[PDB]
């Protein structure tokens, strides 16, 4: 016991019991309760009633609105400063700096931000003492991946924001059963605070609590802890998504020998009755969600969805590379999602969905740019800035990074094996980014080493996901630039090593580019549902059909290899053109980038592929 009673927080528990919590679980709660000083402690159980009283509270507090037009849908407008995933204030703390990033040969590193325990201890004590003063601390027990699944991991998130608690219920498997499964096992320690203790010294915008000045998202892989402060928007507050399942998981996978990757997983079936699973890694806002729920334009072809952001993969006993979706919902970009682009999306977000920073229509509906849908006469739109918006203004009605949060189970084309703990065998890996010119529509890798190189050499123009602005093409190897959990050189090594495992069935590797333009500035490829035609060519190359043409960068489709029926007017000349003048400069940037950023931790095989390609391009 104790001498007085300053350490027994039982009297503050409004739901739950610290006596029912596992040993090292209760210590984690009480320790931080002492440090953050919350007014109440709410031990979540994930029940439908709990989710009810949670929404009502947020509504009576002025945080979220009800979209009367649809079944149980809610809007939320955030502070205009807390609108995206802050990549500049995301740090990983390890003892030695090399464990996190390779030491640059010259300038600063682009593959992560490292911070010492000394620097972090000072910044921590300047943020968390008393940050939950007057708020409720929610104890979220959640599971990444199916319960009882092998590659499944359990985490405890503490937060003072009911906006996180509700999202986590959509995005993860959160409740009481997750507590009884953990028992005395190991768990990830997640801590989150909006940084607005009461009384409010800073007036809030749109009733959105957040402290932008002090925002910090820190990772301590050595301690299995994630500590986020100030922000409360998606990737910053859903600690089980980017912080856990990608950064922390990547280090665990390296240690244990599996893979945690920023990739979608889709299964595709052909008219003959054969079905194959593919995985695609694209940067943020570049095509993953639209592709994972694609409505294909080719007859007799079916595409089911397993996940659209994170994949955990590992070689099974038979040498098959199996993958699972550790997430439980979809956290996609709203703008551009219309009945014509992503029709499967429209069928899912119509219920139990939490929209954030999208526009509201006066009849209780949602509206965003590119929705391609006429509104009824007399229907008025309120933008995400909570202002009466007309199409005559320049301000877009919905924020570019505005999101929807819908459960995966509601998807009409949900794969009947996405909850399967055994996973799905992966027979192909797809890379690509937003390349406005130069890169052909699709090509195939020449070997496992070349393929790993293709992903190391990914580049794309700056989209609207982090804080990058302008039409600048930057490097994003494996679409994982903002999510590397350890040294990128050893990351590359970890991938090349999969070729050494016994009886391994390595998948093919492809690179696509939907975003090529002409001299005028027009997309040479329709895309979206028409991308099914490039999936048909990949399905055949996996079966081993001779429809490829060797080129200085990889196998490209033969003449008359693509099912282009229904178009014909498409310019194949410029869509597959491979200019020497372009690739001679591309390798020059890829060379300078790898020599400077990866420096001494660059495996030799990747440099061998760089040389091999540099040569084949000069021989033209
Ligand atoms: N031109 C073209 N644009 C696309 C295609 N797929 C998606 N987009 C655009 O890319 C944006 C983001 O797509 P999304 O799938 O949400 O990217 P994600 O961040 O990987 O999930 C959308 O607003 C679309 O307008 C495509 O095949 N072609
Ligand atoms: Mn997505
Ligand atoms: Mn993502
Ligand atoms: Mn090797």
């Amino acid at each position: 016991p104790q001498l007085h009673n300053g350490l027994d927080f039982s009297a503050k528990v409004i739901q739950g019991s610290l006596d029912s919590l596992p040993q090292e679980v209760r210590k984690f709660v009480e320790g931080n309760a002492q440090l953050c000083q919350p007014e109440y402690i709410h031990i979540c159980d994930g029940s439908e009633e709990e989710y009810g009283r949670l929404l009502a509270h947020m509504q009576e507090e002025g945080v979220i609105r009800k979209l009367k037009k649809y079944d149980n849908c809610w809007l939320a407008l955030t502070d205009p400063r807390d609108v995206a995933r802050i990549e500049s204030k995301t740090v990983i703390i390890t003892q030695e700096q090399r464990d996190t990033v390779p030491i640059p040969k010259s300038g600063q590193s682009q593959l992560g931000r490292w911070m010492s325990e000394e620097d972090f201890e000072k910044a921590f004590n300047a943020r968390f003492p008393g940050c939950m003063k007057g708020r409720t601390m929610y104890v979220i027990p959640f599971s990444m991946g199916p319960l009882g699944s092998p590659l499944a991991k359990i985490g405890i998130e503490l937060t003072d924001s009911p906006y996180v608690v509700a999202s986590m219920r959509i995005m993860t498997r959160m409740g009481t059963s997750v507590l009884e499964a953990l028992g005395d096992g190991e768990f990830i320690k997640c801590l989150h605070s909006v940084g607005c203790p009461l009384p409010l010294k800073k007036p809030l915008v749109n009733n959105w609590a957040c402290n932008p000045e002090l925002t910090l998202i820190a990772h301590l892989p050595d301690r299995r802890e994630i500590i986020s402060f100030g922000s409360g928007y998606g990737g910053n507050s859903l600690l089980g998504k980017k912080c856990f399942a990608l950064r922390i998981a990547s280090r665990l996978a390296k240690e244990e020998g599996w893979l945690a990757e920023h990739m979608l997983i889709l299964g595709i079936t052909n008219p003959e009755g054969k079905k194959k699973y593919l995985a695609a890694a694209f940067p943020s806002a570049c095509g993953k969600t639209n592709l994972a729920m694609m409505n294909p334009t080719l007859p007799g072809w079916k595409v089911e969805c397993v996940g659209d952001d994170i994949a955990w993969m590992k070689f099974d006993a038979q040498g098959n590379l199996r993958a699972i979706n550790p997430e439980n919902g979809f956290f996609g970009v709203a703008p551009g999602t219309s009945v014509k682009t992503n029709p499967n999306a429209i069928k899912t977000i119509q219920k139990n969905t939490i929209f954030t920073n999208v526009a509201e229509t006066s009849d209780g509906g949602v509206y965003w740019e590119g929705i391609d849908e006429p509104l009824a006469p007399g229907v008025t739109i309120t933008s995400w800035k909570n202002k009466e918006w007309r199409p005559q203004d320049e301000e877009p009605c919905a924020h570019p990074n505005s999101r929807f949060c819908t459960p995966a189970s509601q998807c009409p084309i949900i794969d009947p094996a996405w909850e399967s703990p055994e996973g799905v065998p992966i027979e192909g890996i797809i890379f690509g980014g937003r390349r406005p010119a130069g890169v052909p529509l699709v090509y195939e890798a020449l070997s496992w080493q070349h393929g790993v190189f293709v992903g190391a050499a990914m580049r794309s123009e700056a989209t609207a996901a982090a804080e990058h602005k302008g039409k600048v093409i930057m490097h994003d190897p494996f679409a994982m630039r903002p999510f590397f959990g350890y040294n990128f050189g050893k990351y590359l090594a970890h991938w090349l090593s999969m070729a050494h495992r016994p009886a391994a069935k390595l998948p093919k590797i492809f690179h696509v580019n939907w975003f090529r333009k002409d001299k005028n500035g027009k997309f040479l490829w329709p895309g979206f549902g028409e991308n099914s035609r490039v999936l048909e060519w990949m399905f055949g190359r996996i079966e081993g059909e001779d429809s490829a043409k060797l080129t200085p960068i990889g196998y490209v489709p033969k003449e008359d290899a693509l099912n282009l029926k229904g178009l014909g007017d498409v310019n194949v000349e410029e869509l597959f053109g491979i200019s020497k003048e372009f690739w001679e400069k591309e390798v020059e940037e890829i060379d300078k980038y790898l020599e400077d950023q990866v420096n001494a931790d660059l495996p030799y095989e990747i440099e061998r592929e760089l040389r091999a390609l540099k040569q084949r391009i000069s021989q033209m």
